[PDB]
């Protein structure tokens, strides 16, 4: 079966993509990572030795190498990578013009993924594999009031095109999920200060959350399993672009 | 109360926006138009003399003048216009490089709306009113396989900015609804040939339809009722941009 | 030699592209069109029976069929089309919300080109030929104060992608020239009223004109002569995108 | 006179903007920075005590604080900042999927500027000042083969909008210069390996360089001197957008 790495799997669309992968195919193996062990254990308990995980922050290169080494050690190869920064959540000082906070958010949403692709790339070359990015719909970047939360998340869009131009033995695609990726579980509101999210950002964020997926998760899952078509290699698309019709449920 | 014109009201998001307007405010009057009389009658029967309609094709200027004259005759003014081309549906020969079919689709999705704005503009100037466009999310125009269906629909985006620059006594905004606007009622599939939609377009279209709103309808409805903020005049935004937090449910 | 149709050849970049085509290759034949006969005669006098023209408005389908028939009659085939709406110039009432003036500008900048592609398409299929659009740089459509002048001109961008998806035996590309295409000859200022161009548009227009090409003309000319690469088929790019390095002087 | 900080002043458009500022106004003082002292000395020798500089890398926060402290010490205030990453040049390993090289380029083109704005912001608030970014035209990001060179440079576009939303006592604008900013002085070609620039990037780069400004430099200079209009605060525009007509030569 295909060996697929998936990041950001604790919540939101990353969790759904794991769920969908296992329902689509009986042979696929998934190695996931998230920062919290609880939901990784729950996935391991549900899916058994179809699922393996590393716990930690992918802004640590050591965590990335653990995850890549664990897949090659345990199953001998890597077919695909579903590169996902995970759900939107408030991060300290991002609503300020604060280079330290911006660098930290760009490392969460963009550079850790660049680092992971670089680390996994030699295995992906071996299988002529696929890199599927879970990017953001906020390509209305045109106008966006999401500040650094939006620009850092959307940086994967151009990255897909650059990776596919530069590395011809692999394919890459960036797909927007038609929603703002948030934790879907009913949660107590958190006390979020204005240096972290503007009042508007917080109010929309809560609205969206208190409103929120299997359909776009399937698109990502089918691209990772069956491969990216040549005609969309390098591109960034909504999950509902007609060029993706064969990757729908 | 505010006098609001709404187009494309038979189905999909245009119908929802009428429903939402009436639930938000007891004083608002709406003049709608759609090509089919059945669902207009049903709206008239539900809402009584809060709702008035004209039946016909807004690619006819006579229909536009009827609707504008009827609002000024019946209620003396027009406060806002919700300019909506209505739900996506197959149109003959659009999937061919056929200038006649493209002109006809651009008249449906774009020029009829330009014509309506021009016709209503002198009344809107009188009340310093608002023009709210129901535009498309397929601002991933960047990449889009929706052919002319996508480009014609999205032409309202730049139009908002041009109208707000050129006409300072009115405000305008183009808001994407976070979905592809389709008829939401359970329908028999229609036999659609390849000159009208590619196989991919048809397969995605059916998927989307067989999957499909009150939340984005509220944003449009609250913009039309309360007015467009100065800071977003002229712009094109997703319904879930934080600058629109105060227009959510 | 290759048989190439070129529109908008009287002035600006369209004229340069003809000049460049003839300097690159001794075998190429060009059929051009422009509305004014004077500069067409001058091209015929300079290049002789390498150049043929039709005089007229390409918003007339009869002019389009004349040009296509003349190429097939005179040289038996058509290899490439350089689709160019020609230089920016004031057009009546475009700076008003006036559907008639907008339709007329969209026919000049967009629909006549759609019509021409449809008319020439069966000959282009015969030679697996190339459609090169001279599109606008004002893909900062993101923000643009050029009103309808900008949106109508830029409509070729999405059209390239749709044509290349729909017609697999041909290739298409839309290339921005890195300038606003204007008449380069020293001219008396024309009296332009505010319904035609805002004061700002007119002042920038004159500035640009009084400032204004062989380099981007070469890119278009080399794409038409040598063919569009598979990796850029369907795309819209600046003339200076690195994927076009081999089409530079 | 106005006190204006300008970065990237050794070459290309940043140097031109200093030249233009001094020719426009006899009272303006400029504090510039560049990594090489030679061309800073030459500017100091030409303009005398109208010009002050710090030598160093603005990816060093100490250099940024020196420059800001020097302006407040020497002239008591800061009116405007022209934030410019400087000319395109090959940087090691950027044409590889190499997170270290990408972070270093993003610090050069984006984070150092974020850091500078944060550092200067309290002085800019005092004078209700202006932040003018020299951004890239490669907003055809839509399609771009410039890899990380393009995406890192263009990150200033969204940053302008976020800064102007978040800091209401200042104005900000990002303006594209209508050219790829390169060193304009006739130079020996440098031996550039493929890990630094693809063959295509290098070939276009040399072409552009061997081809390459006072007009767009004036736009930036006039925005910094006279202030950013309310109607374009927060936006990203080409230097030739009509909303900028009053900032032309």
């Amino acid at each position: 079966g295909k060996v697929i790495l998936v990041t950001g799997v604790s919540r939101g669309i990353g969790k759904s993509i794991v769920d969908v992968l296992f329902s689509l195919d009986k042979d696929t193996v998934v190695y996931g990572v998230a920062r919290s062990e609880a939901p990784l254990k729950k996935l391991k308990e549900k899916y058994g030795d179809r699922f393996f995980y590393v716990v930690g922050d992918i802004t640590e290169d050591s965590v990335l190498k653990q995850l890549v080494n664990a897949a090659v050690k345990g199953h001998g190869k890597i077919d695909s990578l579903v590169a996902n920064a995970g759900v939107l959540e408030p991060v300290q000082n991002v609503n300020e013009i604060d280079v330290n906070a911006w660098k930290k958010l760009y490392d969460i949403n963009f550079f850790s993924i660049v680092s992971l692709v670089g680390i996994a790339l030699p295995e992906l070359k071996k299988t002529n594999g696929n890199v599927v990015f879970v990017s953001s719909d906020a390509c209305n970047m045109y106008f966006s009031s999401w500040g650094a939360y939006g620009s850092s998340k959307a940086a994967l869009n151009h990255f897909a095109m650059t990776l596919a131009n530069e590395e011809r033995q692999v394919k890459a695609i960036a797909v927007a999920p038609g929603i703002v990726d948030t934790d879907m579980q009913v949660n107590i509101r958190e006390n979020v200060g204005p240096s972290s999210m503007s009042a508007e950002q917080l109010k929309m964020f809560r609205g969206l959350k208190e409103n929120n997926s299997s359909v776009p998760a399937t698109v990502y899952a089918k691209l990772a399993l069956h491969g990216i078509p040549d005609g969309v290699n390098g591109q960034y698309l909504s999950y509902n672009d007609p060029a993706l019709a064969d990757f729908m449920p």
